[PDB]
């Protein structure tokens, strides 16, 4: 069951990126020109999270040549939620979903993503219950 999905573009605050145009399924935008040190906050839209446990976090990325990954976190950095490498895909808009499992706490979560290494375009993030 879906907790929340968040558009990348939708951020309250970042620091290194620009949007542009995205050709993926659903238009839009995506986030780009993410380096290391690049981050996005989503902490003007707090998402509920209805019990502690795990939950599933799929990005919807791009990549031309690999190399990337991010930190899922709080926003301001602490808790640190999860980490991720982003594979090559073919180009930077050709799109695939990725996800790994978190532990969350019950309540509101004002979420933040930490770019650790570059390379890679972020459409969207979805966050999911699994149990
Ligand atoms: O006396 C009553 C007033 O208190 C009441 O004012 C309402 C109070 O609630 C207001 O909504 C608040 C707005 O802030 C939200 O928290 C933010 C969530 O995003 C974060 O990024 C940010 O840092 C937080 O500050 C909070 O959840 C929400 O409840 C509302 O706008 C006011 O109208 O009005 C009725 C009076 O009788
Ligand atoms: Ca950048
Ligand atoms: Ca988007
Ligand atoms: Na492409
Ligand atoms: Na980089």
């Amino acid at each position: 069951m879906v907790i929340a999905t968040i558009q990348a573009e939708d951020h309250s605050q970042q620091s290194g990126t620009q949007q542009e145009t995205t050709t993926d399924t659903g238009g839009g935008k995506n986030v780009g020109y993410i380096d290391a040190g690049d981050w996005l906050s989503y902490a003007g839209t707090p998402v509920n999270i209805p019990s502690s446990g795990s939950y599933l976090i799929e990005y919807r990325v791009a990549s031309q040549n690999g190399g990337g990954s991010l930190t899922f976190e709080e926003a301001g950095g602490a808790p640190v939620h999860g980490t991720i490498a982003i594979p090559a895909t073919g180009g930077w808009q050709t799109w695939t979903t990725i996800q790994h499992t978190v532990n969350l706490s019950a309540g509101s979560h004002q979420f933040g993503i930490k770019a650790n290494a570059g390379g890679w375009n972020l459409n969207w993030i979805r966050i999911n219950k699994t149990h």
